[PDB]
């Protein structure tokens, strides 16, 4: 007998959630459909059996399914045991009142919305309104914890009530010239109704594209974690900025990037202390029921990947909704971790203007059809309950009515209205910190030659690619620059050339050389610090998070490092969405740099391109700089550039691979003490040698290793007769400085753009067609040099890239 | 007291053993690890209860079950784990053994051989070949028909060889395209008397890519049989096997997207058979950056998997997991996960010493001996072998190593490499019908019922609209036997209520597929067709994966695959890239998959614009896709016939229209169904069939896409005889000879326009602007843009912007 209460109790914990009353519609009749003596006996704390079932119903079988048995930490489970195992409190009249006035506030916004504009359908809240008081419930307990600020991502359903009602901002700026603003970001303060508290507000720019804006927020709140000096890399682990991510039903269980996400939620590297997920499931995903969009019971169930405890709750309940939100908030303050609230609720309209729902739903919005919405829900159940009397009830209707009237109102009179070049000393500091090793630390045998190598060419010069992008981001923190750099395995660099961290050969402790350089040499800190880490294994959430940390700290240096740039294209909704096209549509800014290896070396089709001709076609003017440098100094140079012009703007750089070891690929001290980035680069016989420029007859424009290529067939040969050019920075073409250049080469009787890339990639599908208009006595007639057009960015066989390579010079100079 | 403490042991052993379970070879972690004779309640005594929950949950498996809701399932698991297991026979632990042998052998032969194999090394991991050959001989052993894998590059050739039984010969001739090549093979039972079809498809270096591609070529296959969820049996006859690597099994995406699929109507494939080969690194990253959960198999936990965590160092155990997940999957008809727990014993790559990044791991790397050995030893010490048979293994394992160095020997030696689509008016007239033979009883909703009797009356008497003659298009080819699989998001209705491939009965939800009439013959006798239509999940990455997967393994299907709008196909840009665009030209894998792409310029914004044209041209080369932007519903018709009937396995891309489907000018005539083909380059009707004169035309203007409609209204307005417009119709391959020809009629032309929607730097023009003149010198020398000002979105976020650029667009080209 005391055996069947355990496997009873067990049960009610595990299962409970598959019984409980949390479909608003009860569209499922099944659900519910599909001993007696013992009940006043005592069982081991002691209960009696009646009381033990009476705790376990309330608890899991009435509007809250709660999820929870399947966390591995067993302190966990015993927290949410502790808190939803118990009688209750009832909320106060004020509470109730409070949240009957924010479902008053919701409703009166949507039937306001749908009267006075066309084409508003498709963002209707209707059936869904109960997610404001949740939202503010969640706003609310962020504030009584003392948490500085709450940022929102959300899709466009509901949003413009989200800026009113949660937000805070003043139907003169949202409704002002009323389209955009369904994707624009936003700011606020959140002042409690009941608490001495306020909290800051802040709402994320997006797409259309759903969950791409997922990542995107966690690096955004990330970075102003790291801003307070909260968290991870914060004296205190408060992780005082919460996101609050807001999702579909159909969107959270289809898109890869929520899995890709939530991924990210413990990582040292990207962690945020918990998110607040809450998923306004509808239960419909436009013309699509769940059975079509979704292999599992719940929507939610991906959050099961990470050991988030789920809640699912009814909609048409707003006080089991504002409990809920209040509880996930103490779970996350208490275990850093993310928590799920799955809100049932439907879709009262159809999906947009050209739906009549019953056509590919007739029996879910028969049903819909009968309901009367959460807030003439909520305000009879209050009645019933006696919680309020018919006055309390009356006045309830007269705020509803008054908060119509003033956004009709409202809306009504708004209608009637730079040096880069740095000390020698600063090359030898960088130089020397990698031989500063802290005390009893062991350098692994074949690491401890590049730390030696770089103290030696930081001192004498051959400074290669690899350290002088550490010369570059070193110098950077030194000024008290914030220096975020991350990808796979880019601690120590896919090619090992970086060496950016390196690790204790005995007890595994890590060693950052450039953290010493943000402390000042009389020990005063400069301001400035060095995060680098290693990336999970993802394109998509990883360029996203990047992306969002650039904006949430336009201060930092931030850095997104492809293995290959072959597998960018996993992030393309990222680079399309918010990189190359998020300042033109939201006038949302960022300096997220993405450093992407590229290179023809017969390594196939997915370890050679970073797609150029993409980028390129991209590009439009003031989007992003686009940039191929060919010696380390012009890349230290384009670098620091990029930290300190002050201006919001990525940087898409093509990196080298086999060039990293290329001995004639170094600079000079000099090239770093006394220079500045070169957008076009001249041979340096012509520049500092002996070489004459006036009898050139045909001259080779180029990017990239394959400069070093033809320098080399053009010295063994001694073609006094060709000259090659160097386009560093592809975009924006530096139209002045190529005319100045080849205004140098007077006796030049043709023209070539060399490239190793297909004749449909590379540079010469844009530069074919924008050379010759932009530079019209320059580029008229200029031809073509490369590989042929082809459906994939190589060959497979690196037998047919030698013989292709070799085409390619041997056309150069026939 | 004591009784309900059994009981609560009983459960921790079930929900948390596999947390105390001895799954890893390296045991890195070191913080992981009277009542007895008394009965309790069947009766057994203590000792006996616990050593049942000790070997079944705490040994060398971890199992992963109480998560899964179905009861059923949670009892089969129970049932099979908690028994006092038989021991193998001494036969099969020498095939186990036999197995090790040839994968060690093979191994030591890459890397002795070969330069730069070092990436590709299984050692450390060879338990996965005993254990792969366990998964393929128990679907022999359940009379199923093939087994198709999915993997990554690790162990790849080892898994040709000892897997699929590729030989020698076949697998080192011209000897790294070989690790991405598909292959097939036939595997033939040990001590079994069935046989069953083994093949490994094709894939990029994008780990886990190739996720939806094999569940999806496996779909097509279950078709083909008649197995499966459109099949007379419920056998799934056709396994799909996947590998992954534990990093990449937790950081991508596609992952949950094509677990996601697992048990929808559209796209399941009856459970797949889940490899990871969980060597503990990710490259140079530790698990606790690659992942934020205890196992790299948890993200399966999304569809209630049961997941099985196993000690590659037990290749029995490993073994016994393979068997047991099989009869699951047969069982269940759903996933299961193998976690094999082992290690890599090199370096990632030729320029890695792995002791940089992990020294602690490859210390513990460093003492270890391989599984072969191992196994050998472990079966000298339980007695299960002699030492004269420990000795003829390791003479097992050296005649393997010997016939490998030979057999390639001698291949060194050897090898010195180192129609018309016209369909008659009784064929529309019928498809028109079908709209209207709805089965008895069935309530059409009142807003459908018009759109079937106007389909009718298109049928008979002309004014053809876009959305029917893509039906009349698809129900002529289900009409000549061809199976036809349509999907994307909201499809079956079409998201511009457009379609109604299927209707919805208004009182019961039964649902009705007028074209699925047209699998039947008039005499009553079936086509061979079918009509396969379905609303995708809300996923592009995975769906356009399937349906390239699908396209692949049934060349003779009809392949189409829908976005919502044209740019929400950038989430599915790996597939693009990767699969469809350069999978003929890489791997010789052919597809005809077709992509419906709705673009247009409405005033919608940059993400209800856009199909990209531009990036879809710019991957284009001769002979890798067809791209079309059809203007006509005839024409969009005659573009679906000669793609399913050209005998070529081609992908095509097509932009289709949004409010073009109800532009009242843009309908077609009977006419131009049954007695027309595909016109690349179009013609003003004015000058083929009209009173227009060519010969007063100076003005040329070159289009496509619904702009054509724009451009000729405005033409008709001012009467200007002087302007003409042509429409290009098929965007790639560049109709060079039609265009010639066509041009050729207009001798008066004096300048020629590009006009296009799409910004300066979108649209055909970056290609057009670049190719046509010099394709067409004598006709293109001198070819001016008009167009939108170069952008860096695909539209301005405001309609009334949009209004004012599109009537700029038509006063240039008329200015
Ligand atoms: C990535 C992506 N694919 C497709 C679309 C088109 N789309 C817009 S709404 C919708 C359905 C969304 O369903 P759900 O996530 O349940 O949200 P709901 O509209 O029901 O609130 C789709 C597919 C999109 N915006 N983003
Ligand atoms: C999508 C993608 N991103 C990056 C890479 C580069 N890459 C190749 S191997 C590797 C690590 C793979 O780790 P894991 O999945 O554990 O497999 P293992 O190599 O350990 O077998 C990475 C990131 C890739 N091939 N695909
Ligand atoms: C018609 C189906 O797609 P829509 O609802 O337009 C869609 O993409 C919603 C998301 C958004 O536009 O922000
Ligand atoms: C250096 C890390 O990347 P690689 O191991 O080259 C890689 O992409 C492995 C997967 C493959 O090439 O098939
Ligand atoms: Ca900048
Ligand atoms: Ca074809
Ligand atoms: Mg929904
Ligand atoms: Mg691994």
């Amino acid at each position: 007998k005391n055996a069947r209460v355990i496997e009873l109790i067990a049960a009610y914990r595990n299962r409970g959630h598959l019984m409980a009353d949390i479909d608003p519609l009860r569209l499922d009749n099944t659900r519910f459909r599909s001993t007696l003596w013992d009940l006043d006996r005592e069982f081991k704390q002691r209960k009696k059996l009646r009381d033990i079932l009476s705790v376990l119903r309330d608890a899991y079988c009435r509007h809250v399914g709660v999820e929870y048995t399947h966390i591995l930490e067993p302190e966990q489970q015993r927290w949410i045991q502790e808190r939803v195992e118990t009688k209750h409190d009832k909320p106060t009249v004020a509470e109730q009142k409070y949240i009957l006035s924010k479902l008053n506030a919701a409703e009166a916004f949507e039937t306001f919305l749908q009267t006075k504009y066309v084409g508003q359908k498709r963002f209707s809240l209707e059936g869904a309104e109960t997610v404001i008081p949740m939202m503010d419930a969640v706003i609310d307990q962020c504030a009584e914890h003392g948490l500085d600020e709450v940022v929102i991502a959300m899709p466009h359903r509901g949003r413009l009530n989200v800026l009113a009602n949660i937000v805070g901002k003043p139907y003169s700026q949202i409704f002002s010239e009323f389209d955009v603003k369904y994707h624009l970001g936003a700011t606020g303060t959140y002042i409690q109704m009941f608490g001495d508290n306020d909290i800051e507000v802040s709402l994320t720019a997006n797409p259309s594209h759903l969950e791409a804006v997922d990542p995107v927020l966690e690096g955004l709140v990330r970075a102003k974690q790291d801003l307070l000096d909260t968290g991870e890399e914060g004296s205190d682990n408060r992780f005082s900025v919460v996101p609050l991510m807001l999702h579909g039903d159909a969107a959270f269980a289809g898109q890869g990037v929520v899995a890709e996400t939530l991924n990210l939620a413990l990582l040292r590297g990207y962690r945020t202390g918990g998110t607040i997920h809450i998923v306004v499931n509808n239960q419909i995903g436009f013309t699509t029921a769940p059975t079509d969009s979704r292999s599992s019971e719940y929507c939610t169930d991906v959050a099961k990947m990470i050991g988030a405890p789920i809640f699912h709750v009814n909609g048409d309940d707003p006080e089991a909704c504002a409990w809920v939100a209040r509880l996930a908030v103490d779970f996350r303050q208490a275990f850093k971790k993310d928590v799920v609230i799955d809100m049932l609720c439907y879709r009262r309209r159809g999906h947009n203007e050209g739906d009549d729902p019953s056509m590919t739903q007739p029996y879910m919005y028969d049903v819909i059809d009968t309901k009367r919405g959460s807030r003439k829900a909520y305000t009879e159940a209050l009645i019933g309950r006696g919680d309020i009397s018919m006055k309390e009830a009356e006045d309830a209707l007269r705020d509803y009515q008054g908060q119509l009237e003033r956004v009709f109102n409202e809306v009504r009179e708004l209608e009637k209205h730079l040096a880069t070049a740095v000390d020698k000393a600063m090359l030898q500091r960088i130089g020397d910190a990698h031989l500063a090793l802290p005390e009893g630390f062991t350098v692994h045998p074949r690491v401890r030659p590049v730390l030696e190598k770089r103290r030696e060419m930081a001192y004498e010069g051959r400074i290669d690619w690899a350290f002088a992008e550490l010369l570059a981001l070193g110098s950077l923190i030194a000024e008290g620059k914030l220096v975020r750099l991350s990808g796979q395995d880019t601690q120590r660099g896919t090619f090992t050339q970086r060496h950016a961290v390196i690790v204790d050969r005995k007890t595994g402790e890590e060693f950052t050389p450039l953290q010493l350089l943000a402390t000042n040499p009389d020990g005063t800190p400069t301001g400035g610090k060095f995060l680098v880490y290693n990336s999970a294994l993802s394109e998509f959430a990883a360029v996203g998070f990047e992306y969002g940390y650039s904006v949430g700290n336009p201060d930092a240096m931030v850095l997104w490092e492809a293995q290959f740039g072959d597998f960018v294209n996993g992030a393309q909704s990222i680079i399309d969405e918010f990189i190359s096209s998020g300042e033109a549509k939201w006038g949302q800014l960022s300096d997220v740099v993405l450093l992407l290896p590229h290179g023809h070396e017969g390594q196939g089709p997915d370890h050679t391109s970073g797609r150029i001709e993409r980028f390129l076609q991209l590009w439009a003017e003031g989007s992003m700089t686009i940039a191929m440098p060919s010696t380390p100094a012009n890349y230290f140079h384009l670098l620091r550039r990029h930290g300190k012009d002050g201006i919001q703007r990525p940087l898409i750089v093509f990196t080298p691979k086999s060039m990293l070891r290329n001995k004639a690929a170094v600079s000079d001290i000099r090239d770093f003490t006394e220079s500045k980035f070169r957008s076009v680069l001249e041979e340096p016989m012509y520049t500092d040698g002996e070489g004459d420029r006036n009898k050139v007859t045909r001259l080779l424009l180029t990017s990239g290793k394959i400069y070093y290529e033809l320098a080399a067939r053009k010295a063994k040969e001694n073609r006094e007769d060709v000259a090659i050019v160097r386009i560093e920075q592809l975009a924006p073409l530096p139209r002045r400085r190529l005319a100045e250049t080849l205004d140098r080469y007077p006796n030049v009787k043709e023209k070539f753009w060399v490239q190793e890339e297909p004749a449909n990639q590379g540079a010469w599908p844009s530069f074919g067609l924008t050379l010759p208009e932009i530079l019209p006595d320059h580029f008229t007639g200029l031809k073509r040099i490369s590989r042929r057009a082809m459906s994939a960015p190589s060959s497979g066989s690196s037998k047919v890239h030698a013989v292709e390579q070799q085409e390619i010079l041997d056309t150069a100079f026939g």
